[PDB]
């Protein structure tokens, strides 16, 4: 990786119940710091405006939770299920997602910096108007992810699935798609969003075929 | 070719001086019929509204002449040089071009029927708004030829060089380019003019270059 890793101390306070540990810090507007959460299962809970750093989430399940307006800095999510949780206006810096289920997740208007995700599933998610900078994907399922009006810089991906994506108004100059799956993207006419992008011969033939032309 | 050949009898007179001969038939509004023209060299001459059939041009040179609104039926051009001549609004039926130099000819608004071109050079020529039906190209140089807003039906080509053509609004459904060179075509977005056409994998990677997309 060319990405700065989360900077986490060796001594982490293990925490019992996160749902109510956080209540104090939300109230008083204080950073949650240096903790480890493990084995939780929480649904429909409001964690909006949490300001979290230097912590690890492990084997946790946050379904349909709000993280609207939250921030995460030097944070690992490892083997978590965040499906259908709402992260609109959230901020991420030096974060890692590893082996996570993030189906139907709402990441609209987010800011990501120096973040990597590996072996995780993001099907049916929304990354519209996200601004993402210094990002690395490995083995990521991005099937049916909407990501219109986004702003990407130093974004790389390998072995990842960009299938049925809406890329409308999102410029992809300098992105290399050759070691990934690119299938059935939605783009403008003409297709500026792919100007300066790099694809494979097969990707080009599939794409031309898409627009009604026969290829050998 | 299952294309009707020119139907020319053996009963031909050989004309000495084509310029003089043609003026008589032009002044009297009568058709030129059953002649062989050989070895002429004519420049800047007006043959507009000429009507010519059952005839053969061999080894003739017509530079910057007008055949505007002319008519050619059952005619053969062989080893001719028609470079920069103006055939705008002309009509061609059961004709053949064989080893001709037709650099920069104006074929705008023409009609072609049952016509075949072999070993001929058409570069820098204009074919806009042409109607072409039952056509065969064999070893044709079509470099930098403009052919916008044209109607093509039963069009076939082989070993021909379609390079840097403007195809804007010319539907090429059914046309097979796999046995030809096709480079740098200009088309609409979406690219309707190649809907239903057949191209090679190499040719598809080239076409997509129009929009600035890079391919390995």
């Amino acid at each position: 990786m060319s990405i700065s890793n989360p900077r986490i101390p060796a001594d982490l306070i293990m925490v019992d119940d996160f749902s109510s540990y956080a209540q104090g810090y939300l109230y008083e507007e204080i950073p949650i710091t240096q903790i480890k959460i493990y084995g939780e299962h929480i649904e429909y809970f409001d964690f909006s405006k949490s300001e979290i750093n230097t912590s690890i989430f492990e084997n946790c399940t946050f379904l349909d939770c709000s993280f609207e307006g939250a921030s995460f800095v030097d944070v690992v999510f490892q083997n978590c299920n965040l499906s259908n949780s709402n992260f609109t206006d959230a901020y991420f810096e030096r974060c890692q997602f590893i082996a996570c289920k993030c189906v139907g997740v709402n990441m609209i208007d987010t800011i990501f910096k120096q973040t990597s995700m590996q072996r995780s599933n993001f099907q049916y998610s929304y990354f519209d108007k996200a601004k993402m900078t210094d990002i690395a994907f490995e083995d990521i399922d991005f099937t049916e992810v909407s990501i219109t009006e986004a702003k990407l810089k130093r974004f790389k991906a390998k072995n990842s699935h960009f299938i049925k994506n809406n890329f409308f108004k999102t410029m992809l100059t300098g992105v290399d798609f050759t070691k990934n799956e690119l299938v059935a993207p939605t783009v403008s006419s003409p297709p500026i969003e792919f100007q300066g992008a790099k694809i494979s011969m097969v990707q080009a033939a599939d794409l031309i075929g898409l627009w009604g032309i026969i290829v050998e």
